[PDB]
């Protein structure tokens, strides 16, 4: 019996200060920040319709400078699906993506967990990263692969609804 919409606890991951705070914030408050203030740990929520099924997005925004924590263990054991953040202008940051997906992997102990590729800052110039590379790493990956900019707000919405349509498939 139905006692209140699905809820879905996301989880963004990422090297510091690729943006992930700043997709969820743009996802939240439809506000860009530019200043740059590191998060060791935020929780936000949005609730949703994606198609046609409302729902309650907990979102847990974390942070890139992060040493061994049993705190981080904690919540990638809870969540049900992770966006992979990196920085199109930063290649360590990509490179990085292979790390969190291991650390992923490892803890909730599956290797078929749902998650999204975001590469961020699509709207700078200085592009380092070819999105070849990142469509490829994604396939490899079996994973979708989405291109946001938390400024232009390109992509913001279809990173975390696509991110809910993979929690979905996979039950
Ligand atoms: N041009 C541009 N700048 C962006 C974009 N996303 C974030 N930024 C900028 O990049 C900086 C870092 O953003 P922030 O959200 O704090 O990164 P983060 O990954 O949350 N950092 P941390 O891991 O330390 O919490 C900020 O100045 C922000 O304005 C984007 O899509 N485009
Ligand atoms: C421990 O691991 C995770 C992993 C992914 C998501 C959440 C999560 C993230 C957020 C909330 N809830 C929440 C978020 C924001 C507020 C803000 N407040 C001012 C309304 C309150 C509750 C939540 O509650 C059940 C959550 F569970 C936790
Ligand atoms: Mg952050």
């Amino acid at each position: 019996y139905f006692q209140g919409m699905t809820e879905y606890k996301l989880v963004v991951v990422g090297a510091g200060g690729v943006g992930k705070s700043a997709l969820t914030i743009q996802l939240i408050q439809n506000h860009f920040v530019d200043e740059y203030d590191p998060t060791i740990e935020d929780s936000y929520r949005k609730q949703v319709v994606i198609d046609g099924e409302t729902c309650l997005l907990d979102i847990l925004d974390t942070a890139g400078h992060e040493e061994y924590s049993a705190m981080r263990d904690q919540y990638m054991r809870t969540g049900e699906g992770f966006l992979c953040v990196f920085a199109i202008n930063n290649t360590k940051s990509f490179e990085d993506i292979h790390h969190y997906r291991e650390q992923i992997k490892r803890v909730k102990d599956s290797e078929d967990v749902p998650m999204v590729l975001v590469g961020n800052k699509c709207d700078l110039p200085s592009r380092t990263v070819d999105t070849k590379q990142a469509q490829d790493l994604a396939r490899s990956y079996g994973i979708p692969f989405i291109e946001t900019s938390a400024k232009t707000r390109q992509g913001v919405d279809d990173a975390f609804y696509t991110l809910v349509r993979e929690i979905r498939k996979h039950k």
